[PDB]
């Protein structure tokens, strides 16, 4: 606690059975554990799309440790992660509250020394409109 950074800029959005990651990081080498943390329970015919840029001029977090995040999220279709200067923000359609509790619990041991804004919800909304 009682602290500030100026870290990065970075997110990562979920479209079911793709999901696309925006940002910039010092090295590919940050950007590729992003998407390796995901791949870790990626299930096959989930796309992945990507726009993160590279310039040493700024630095970040590390997503290594933050793949049971996104183990907590893969029955999540709306889900979303972002991240600037010193925190992190969680946001998607949980399929209960302990799966929202749990996401908390995943950002918590990731990031205890920084702020952590668990935006999750429990899912409801499936109004009649579905598109083509």
């Amino acid at each position: 606690g009682a602290s500030a950074l100026s870290l990065s800029l970075l997110s990562i959005s979920r479209s079911g059975n793709t999901v696309t990651l925006i940002g910039d990081f010092p090295d590919e080498a940050a950007k590729a554990a992003l998407m390796t943390a995901l791949n870790g329970l990626l299930a096959p015919g989930v796309n992945v799309i990507d726009q993160i840029h590279v310039d040493p001029v700024v630095r970040s977090l590390d997503f290594s440790s933050a793949e049971p995040v996104f183990t907590a999220s893969v029955p999540i279709p709306d889900f979303g992660l972002k991240v600037e200067r010193d925190t992190v923000t969680l946001t998607g359609t949980a399929p209960s509250s302990e799966h929202k509790d749990a996401v908390k619990r995943a950002a918590t041991s990731t990031w205890p020394d920084m702020k952590i804004v668990n935006n999750i919800e429990v899912t409801g909304q499936a109004p009649p409109g579905p598109p083509a």
